[PDB]
């Protein structure tokens, strides 16, 4: 008379999780609000 | 006399998950508000 | 007389998920709001 | 007597999915609100 | 007297889903909102 | 013995010029690449 | 005896010129890549 | 015997420029690369 | 004998020049690489 | 026997220019590279 139950609420085996956030909100490149030249 | 349930709410094996974002928002090149040149 | 149940609400195995996002929102040319050249 | 009820609610096996998105938003050109030249 | 039921509500085996999105939205090109040249 | 002479190239008097651009390249409405709903 | 000559190359007297660009390659609006909902 | 040449190569009287250039590749509205809701 | 010349090559009387850039590359509006909800 | 002359290679009255960038690459909003929420 065996039971054997194995109701674990969250199993998980063998999970890889890789979450990868790059360049989010930079700026690699110029940023110029204002040129201004040869203004007389 | 057995059981043997395995009633796990949520079983996961070798579950492999990548998010990746690159690039978001990000300015790689260039932004110029203005650019006035030879201007009298 | 056995059982043998295996009733996990949610069963994955061997799930591999690949999320991507890359350039959202990104700028990687010029965006410039005014050229202005040679008004006099 | 046996029983060997299967019922996982959701069962998956050997699932792959690839979410891509790229260039969502994103400028790889040029965008100039004015070009004005040559004014008098 | 063996029952062997397979119930599972949903049953997915080897199911391979790509989702692509590319270029939604974005700019590969130039947008001018004026050019404006020779005048007096 | 007058002469009087008003040769000037281009002669402008109470010009009034206005260029306007809206909407040009711009989205105020939604795009959406893909909706997948309700796959099995 | 007098002259009188008035050659200005360019005469301009009173000019307004507006150059006005607004939402040029601007989104104002939802641009979505992918939506997907309920995948199994 | 008087003379009175006036060639100034341009001559500008009460010019008034106005070059405005609002939301160009600006987001005022949500951007999402991906939304993935429900996926099992 | 009076001569009288007023040759100034450029002549600027009363000018207003008024260059305004708002809202160039800004983001005033979620930008969101990817949204992930209920993914098991 | 006057002469007179006003050669000014440049001549400037009452010029008033205004250059004025605001939100040039600036975020007002949010930008999120991933949100990930409710992943088992």
């Amino acid at each position: 008379d065996a039971e054997f139950r194995h109701d674990s609420g969250y199993e998980v085996h063998h999970q890889k999780l890789v979450f990868f956030a790059e360049d989010v909100g930079s700026n690699k490149g110029a940023i110029i609000g204002l040129m201004v030249g040869g203004v007389v």
